[PDB]
């Protein structure tokens, strides 16, 4: 295999293996300071999320375009206020939201961001980016104009003095620093079955299906409660020292913890436990992501909840996340999300998880590094 674009970036190439962690290239002294060219009757356009106008335009170009499964049936549905959520965190640049827009139109037609991001990796800790909502138009498609995106964020980047990103994609590049799986907990089977996101399985019926996946009405772990403001310290505490376990993992400040953390409705669940002596010491968190279900007459949208940090050190792993899937049940959602990350597959089995189809590769770019294993993986992105 070759890759036109990747075997001209700083990654490390498919099949070799890595022993020497460091950057691939050494930081560029002098940056171009003009964009890449585009192809003709299309331009770069930043693009101002704080505008509420802007903000629809790039919702409807991922409602529209953004990520499908294999078989397109069902396609991210990220709301406006989840992608200011995720595109205005901490440190956000007005130049790292980039768009491409047709010159005589106006029509938005692809877009790639950054936002900043400390990374620990191995036992390095790095000022990086992460890359996150590249997309075009699917009338765009296949006209390299993703490379144009790539480079053109990466110039924007090195801009601000940064040389190393992290991204996750479904398709093997040069080179996964990590291979993680999806795996999903039905909590209302007989949608899922219906719009064909699961089978009725051999050999079981429905009524035994609805019955395997019942869950209780209410949580059972003690105290269990969503974080309020005067939480944010000691969610940071426990998240930093939970993390030290893993080998790629964020290093957040307060901020960020609150920025991450705090609750926000339709957006990011936060439960924390206090238990009988006031103290806080676990909470689980999930974000909400709904799919377009296409091409189907009756459902429109499957709700999704996605397993986000969840952070044990009294409760026991596997309760929380129980308690996590009563939770997301209550809230209406169909179906929860976790990947084969951190301490997961510790409850992926034992809670009904389906192992689903699909990787999501974890990669570096100008960082090589050995790859790991995704029990090692403590990242999650949106
Ligand atoms: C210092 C800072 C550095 C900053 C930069 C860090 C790097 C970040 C890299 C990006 C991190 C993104 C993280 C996310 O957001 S992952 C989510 C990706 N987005 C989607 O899946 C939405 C649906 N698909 C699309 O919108 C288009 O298919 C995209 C835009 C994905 C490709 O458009 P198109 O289909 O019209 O293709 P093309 O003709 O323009 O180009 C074909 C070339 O592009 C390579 N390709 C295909 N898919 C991906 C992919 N997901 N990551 C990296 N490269 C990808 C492909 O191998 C080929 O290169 P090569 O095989 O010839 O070599
Ligand atoms: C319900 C549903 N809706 N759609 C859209 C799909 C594909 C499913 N089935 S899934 O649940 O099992 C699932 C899911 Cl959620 C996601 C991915 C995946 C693939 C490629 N890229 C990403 N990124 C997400 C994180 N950062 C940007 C890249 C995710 C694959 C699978 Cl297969
Ligand atoms: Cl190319
Ligand atoms: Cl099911
Ligand atoms: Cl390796
Ligand atoms: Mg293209």
């Amino acid at each position: 295999r070759s890759y036109q674009f990747w075997d001209t970036q700083p990654v490390p190439k498919l099949g070799e293996v890595v022993n020497t962690h460091g950057p691939v290239e050494p930081d560029k002294d002098n940056i171009r300071q003009e964009p890449y060219t585009l192809p003709q009757g299309f331009t770069w356009d930043a693009l101002d999320l704080g505008d509420r106008g802007v903000l629809k335009e790039l919702y409807t170009l991922l409602n529209e375009n953004y990520v499908e499964d294999d078989d397109n049936m069902f396609r991210f549905d990220y709301s406006p206020e989840f992608l200011l959520w995720a595109l205005r965190p901490p440190g956000w640049l007005p130049q790292w939201h980039c768009g491409v827009r047709v010159v005589s139109s106006r029509k938005l037609v692809g877009f790639i961001s950054a936002i900043p991001a400390n990374i620990h990796i191995y036992d390095t800790e790095k000022k990086m980016v992460e890359i996150n909502f590249l997309c075009v138009h699917k009338k765009l498609r296949s006209k390299r104009v993703a490379p144009v995106l790539i480079r053109e964020i990466t110039r924007r980047v090195h801009l601000e003095g940064i040389f190393q990103a992290v991204y996750t994609a479904g398709v093997v590049l040069p080179k996964p620093v990590g291979t993680c799986r999806y795996w999903h907990r039905s909590l209302n089977p007989r949608k899922l079955i219906e719009v064909k996101f699961s089978h009725l399985s051999r050999n079981m019926t429905m009524q035994r299906t609805m019955k395997l996946y019942r869950l209780p009405e209410t949580p059972k772990t003690a105290g269990l409660r969503p974080m309020e403001t005067k939480d944010i310290p000691v969610v940071h505490q426990l998240l930093t020292r939970y993390l030290k376990q893993f080998h790629l993992t964020p290093v957040m400040s307060q901020e960020e913890v609150e920025h991450w953390f705090y609750p926000q409705e339709n957006i990011i669940d936060t439960f924390v436990v206090e238990n009988a002596n006031g103290e806080v010491t676990d909470f689980l968190s999930f974000y909400t992501l709904p799919s377009t279900i296409m091409n189907h007459p009756t459902h429109k949208s499957l709700k999704a909840a996605y397993s986000f940090y969840n952070v044990h050190t009294q409760t026991p792993l596997l309760d929380l996340m129980s308690d996590a899937l009563v939770l997301a049940k209550m809230k209406g959602f169909d179906v929860f999300n976790a990947l084969d990350l951190m301490e997961n597959k510790t409850f992926l089995e034992k809670l009904k998880f389906g192992i689903g189809d699909g990787n999501l590769q974890y990669y570096l770019y100008n960082w090589k590094c050995p790859s790991m294993g995704a029990e090692k993986v403590g990242l999650v992105l949106q």
